[PDB]
């Protein structure tokens, strides 16, 4: 069995780094952009390599996401959020991709209050195994110039994984959620 | 000398974490009024933590967690900079003036130069000559959060204690300290 490597964003060298990239660009191949990248940069990451090359990653990276309950009180939960989770191709089918969730969900399950993610069509199995809640209700991102702003090609692609929200907080997941803003795609 | 150690909050055990805000709570203490708070604590997790222990003590703390910092420049253009936040830089006050902060501070900015485009800070009156001296350029323009019901809302209170340190900021980007910036939002205080 394999196990993941967990290495913060600043303890990778660009050589590293590069090869992470390079590989998460070619595992994504038919659509990785330069704003995916910089989604993935700033946490945790999750490494397997065999024999200098790396074979799967995964990034875990810090993000609010805002819920307002039905009694109107607002909640700006601190999220980890999944991102770039890669396996090799001729890897693939080999439980990499479940080594990389199992050290990612460490990180989310020791820091953060909820994980969150925008799963691929092809992932949605093995985020629900592994119970991730697909989220049901409207999502939307919080924009700097026109507010909170309707994000309807996300809404089937959300999972959420609650693991230390606020006490008496109990998520709804067929009420809006709300990511904060980056650029490129906000899911 | 003093070398302090980083590590994930997900690798501290519980008692570490109970220890590390016990130990920053009093180091902020100058009456049953915390000036560090319960919600300032929340602000300090999630990142890399700068740790310094002598025979068992944590006599030094510092965290640095993500957000984003938005910023307009003078072309109309907006950005969304990745940001590496320093939060709870504490040491205890019987060793405080022995180079323990500068030792927490430098590896907080190794964790900003290798992760983000962006370091900043709200900082404490009487550490804002520190943040100086290290290189860090002090916000002249206002200061805002975008909060999720109101617009961006102006945080005057804020203003004058921001402090940045601009290390990978994209192509063309220069900040002008003039200009408003703006934190995303955050329960309890925004900056
Ligand atoms: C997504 C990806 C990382 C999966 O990697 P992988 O090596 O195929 O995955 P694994 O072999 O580790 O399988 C992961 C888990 O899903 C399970 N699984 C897969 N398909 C399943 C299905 N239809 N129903 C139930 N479980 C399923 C496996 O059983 C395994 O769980 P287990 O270890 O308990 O058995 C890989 O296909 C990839 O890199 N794809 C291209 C990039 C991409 O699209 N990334 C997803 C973005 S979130
Ligand atoms: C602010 C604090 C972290 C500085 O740590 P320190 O270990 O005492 O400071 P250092 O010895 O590393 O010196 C760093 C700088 O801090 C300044 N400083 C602040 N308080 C100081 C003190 N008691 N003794 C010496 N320098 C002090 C000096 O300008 C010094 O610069 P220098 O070495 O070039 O002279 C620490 O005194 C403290 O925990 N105070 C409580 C308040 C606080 O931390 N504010 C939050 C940060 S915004
Ligand atoms: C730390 C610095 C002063 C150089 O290091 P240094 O002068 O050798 O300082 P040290 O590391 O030896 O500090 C230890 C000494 O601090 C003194 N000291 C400072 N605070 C003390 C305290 N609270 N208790 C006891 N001694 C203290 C003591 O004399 C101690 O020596 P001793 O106990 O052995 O007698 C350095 O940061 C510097 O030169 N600062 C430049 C200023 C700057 O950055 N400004 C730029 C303007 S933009
Ligand atoms: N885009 C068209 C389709 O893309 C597929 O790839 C999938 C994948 O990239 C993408 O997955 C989701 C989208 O769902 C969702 N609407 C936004 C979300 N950020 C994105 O996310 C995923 O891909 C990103 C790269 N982008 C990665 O940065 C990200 O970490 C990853 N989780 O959408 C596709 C499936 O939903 C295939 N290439 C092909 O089946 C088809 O062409
Ligand atoms: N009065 C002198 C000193 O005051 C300190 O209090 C200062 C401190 O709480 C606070 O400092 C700044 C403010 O400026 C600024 N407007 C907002 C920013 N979030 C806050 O931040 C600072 O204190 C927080 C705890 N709150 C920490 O969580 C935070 O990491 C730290 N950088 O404002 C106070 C005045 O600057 C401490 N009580 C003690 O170190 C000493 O007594």
């Amino acid at each position: 069995i394999h196990t993941a490597r967990l290495i913060h964003t600043s303890d990778l060298d660009q050589e590293t780094r590069d090869g992470a990239r390079r590989m998460v660009i070619e595992a994504f191949r038919d659509d990785f952009t330069d704003d995916d990248w910089d989604h993935a940069l700033g946490g945790m990451h999750a490494l397997i390599s065999h024999h200098g090359a790396l074979i799967a990653h995964g990034a875990v990276v810090q993000r609010r996401l805002m819920y307002r309950g039905p009694d109107g009180r607002g909640h700006a939960l601190r999220c980890g959020y999944v991102e770039a989770v890669a396996v090799r191709e001729d890897r693939r089918g080999d439980g990499l991709g479940t080594a990389v969730l199992d050290a990612l969900e460490q990180v989310i399950r020791g820091a953060y209050q909820i994980g969150a993610l925008s799963a691929s069509d092809i992932a949605r199995p093995m985020y629900i195994a592994r119970g991730w809640l697909s989220w049901e209700g409207p999502t939307s991102v919080l924009t700097p110039t026109e507010g909170i702003v309707r994000t309807p090609e996300d809404d089937r692609s959300l999972f959420v994984l609650p693991v230390d929200l606020p006490d008496g907080l109990e998520l709804d997941t067929a009420r809006e959620i709300t990511c904060d803003w980056r650029s490129g795609d906000p899911w």
